[PDB]
């Protein structure tokens, strides 16, 4: 196995995305590319990465790895790459090493990986009555901002975010229109924990949009491009 | 009905960022003439006097006088919520509080519950100051952050010099007549003031670039900033 | 009485800046060349030089010579008052005054208490290097914070590499000859080096934009940034 990714920037803001919200996960690389699912250790939240191999400059793969990478310790290791760096990742057929270029300066560095070996739940694509496609840092401050006022935050389509705390509450309104898009079948209303939220919101660098998709019967999908490859999907049951 | 616009809605951020740490609650007299709030801190040491005249609002309603009890913890909280641009509007009826931020699509309506403070205000008149100061804001920021590296307190004397004296060393500055700086000076006056009240008073620099310092030996002292076109921030602080 | 007038005063808030984190007190030693300070940490491990000619500075007054034991945790702490434009004034008769001219609307005087600290300063000589290596200080310090998560050590080796090992991985960086890259290589060596204090060192980074690494195995590793028309500061450290 070796990837070589131009731009890196990208795989330091995955890790940035994913290290606030589960601290280990199994990397499932295979030769569709990189692929890694995880849950929180709460089981609240499970969040899915996929780079796919042609977003991938180089890429090769002989075998199927199940590395169990410690995020933490990656996302270390990956703060150590300017953000023009050109990353690339070899592992053999027990530990990962990484490479970051430019060219003048070049380092390699190694990370001890990790013995984790769930399986991967097949998760496929349901249908959600209210799926909103807005501006990444508009939601971003939303969460933010309503985190001041409560723990909760009840988002609605007719789209509303509303959060009650103690000392008041409060709600933004947003309307259809970077664009705002809400496609509604039926009315929706559910209550997320904005803590989760707040983890999810770490993606925002990889994309300018966002998207969220919201029905009763399946947790909510918050959903970032990684344009040219792939994405990240955070899935986040509600609270009762 | 009490309804205060305010395009200029910055305006209201830096308001509360001015009180917040200085006072915890307060009582905003709303009138027809506008709002007036007038409140002391914990220790009694200080008094701040907040005047927003009704024509300095984009649109002034108020019916019935009111007093508002507030949490300015809370309201600070709010008001972090809006934009520096935001088009804020104050709004309340015949027991709690809402304001309005208008950004244009995005609108956020809060609410905040008010509580049981009312003290009458006591009137504040003009006093005769043995030596009167007009400096730029910051300068007078960055003095007193200076100086309370060096001490606790600030000998200020005119004839105008800030004097600290502590542990590390002795440090004063020496400003001269001449944005400009301004000394009328009826008298030599040389009094000494707790530097971590007027470093409270300095977060009121946002509001203007030009501060008033109002001494006298008879008197507190008076810091004061002008809120352009609408009234001023007033802090009163006692010597020794 | 001692009186150097700094125009760029700047130098000497960025030269404290670059010594407050290693020592706390020093013996600087005044006379007609100029400022010279030889001072070791409390550890012993290392020393740093520093040296301030007398033509650097823009009047030098020296009637009789001088050994200041100075504070130097006091003194960065007064220098912070200083802003990056004024001119400083370092002036001694007991006790050093230190002037900041704002030109001139503000002026600030500060008195700090000496103390006993006389050693004797001790010739190093030109000592004969193996490798020299002369590079950004930006990524020297770059360097040697991103390898200090890795580690607690980097080791050094001369094309040249810094490596650092501990308990996430391994890492190596490369910077081959090409602000540019020289490395004049009279013998290749290798020496361990206590990250810590490389850490220390890089605090001198805004006085120079070029760092000099030296490095012998019968010498301490000699870390040096030239300050632009006055002198130099010498960062000295034992190996493991
Ligand atoms: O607004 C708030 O923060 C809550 C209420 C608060 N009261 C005190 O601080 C306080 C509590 C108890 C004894 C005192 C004795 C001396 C000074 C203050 C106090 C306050 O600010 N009063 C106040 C606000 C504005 C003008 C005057 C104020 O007090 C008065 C009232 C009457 C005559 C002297 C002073
Ligand atoms: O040691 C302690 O706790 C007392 C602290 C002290 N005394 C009083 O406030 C006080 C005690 C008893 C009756 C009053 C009647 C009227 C006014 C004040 C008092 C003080 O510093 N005030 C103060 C400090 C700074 C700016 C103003 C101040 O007063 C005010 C407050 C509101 C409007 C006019 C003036
Ligand atoms: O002895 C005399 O009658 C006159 C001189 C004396 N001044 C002070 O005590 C004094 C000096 C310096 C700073 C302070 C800070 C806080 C509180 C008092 C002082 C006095 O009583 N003032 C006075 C008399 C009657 C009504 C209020 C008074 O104070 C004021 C006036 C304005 C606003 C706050 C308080
Ligand atoms: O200036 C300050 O910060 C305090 C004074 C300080 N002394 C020590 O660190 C220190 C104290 C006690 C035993 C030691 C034993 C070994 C190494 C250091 C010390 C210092 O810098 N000495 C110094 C400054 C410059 C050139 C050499 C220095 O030491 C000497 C002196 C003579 C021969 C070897 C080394
Ligand atoms: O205490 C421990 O075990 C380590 C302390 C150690 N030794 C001495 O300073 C020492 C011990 C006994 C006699 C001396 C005679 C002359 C000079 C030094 C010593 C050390 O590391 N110095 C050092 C580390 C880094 C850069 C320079 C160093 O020395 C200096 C210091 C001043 C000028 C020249 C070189
Ligand atoms: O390897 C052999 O056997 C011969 C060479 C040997 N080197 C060291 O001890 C040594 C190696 C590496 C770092 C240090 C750091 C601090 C102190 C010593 C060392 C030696 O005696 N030096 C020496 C001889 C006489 C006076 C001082 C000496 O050190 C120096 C020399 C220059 C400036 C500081 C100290
Ligand atoms: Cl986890
Ligand atoms: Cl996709
Ligand atoms: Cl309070
Ligand atoms: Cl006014
Ligand atoms: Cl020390
Ligand atoms: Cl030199």
């Amino acid at each position: 196995f070796e990837a070589r990714l131009v731009q890196g920037s990208i795989l330091k803001k995955v890790l940035e995305a994913l290290k606030d919200l589960i601290n280990e996960a199994c990397w499932d690389i295979s030769s569709s590319g990189v692929n890694l699912q995880s849950m929180d250790s709460s089981h609240v939240s499970l969040v899915q990465l996929t780079l796919r191999s042609e977003g991938f400059d180089t890429y090769r793969c002989d075998r199927n790895l199940a590395m169990g990478v410690n995020l933490t310790s990656m996302s270390k290791i990956l703060k150590c790459a300017g953000n023009e760096d050109i990353i690339t990742l070899r592992a053999e057929d027990d530990t990962l090493a990484l490479v970051f270029e430019a060219q003048e300066k070049v380092s390699d560095y190694e990370m001890k990986l990790m013995d984790l070996d769930v399986e991967q739940l097949g998760i496929p694509e349901q249908e959600y009555s209210c799926v909103v496609k807005m501006p990444s840092g508009e939601f971003a401050r939303i969460c933010r901002d309503l985190s001041h006022i409560g723990d909760a935050v009840v988002i609605s389509c007719a789209v509303k975010f509303s959060a009650s705390g103690e000392l008041g509450n409060g709600n933004i309104k947003l309307s259809q229109t970077e664009a705002v898009t809400i496609e509604m079948n039926e009315p929706v209303q559910l209550t997320f924990a904005l803590r989760y939220l707040n983890f999810f919101t770490k993606a925002t660098p990889l994309s300018s949009t966002v998207t969220l998709s919201m029905s009763a019967d399946v947790p909510l999908v918050v959903e970032y491009k990684i344009a040219d490859m792939g994405h990240l999907k955070y899935y986040l049951a509600p609270k009762i």
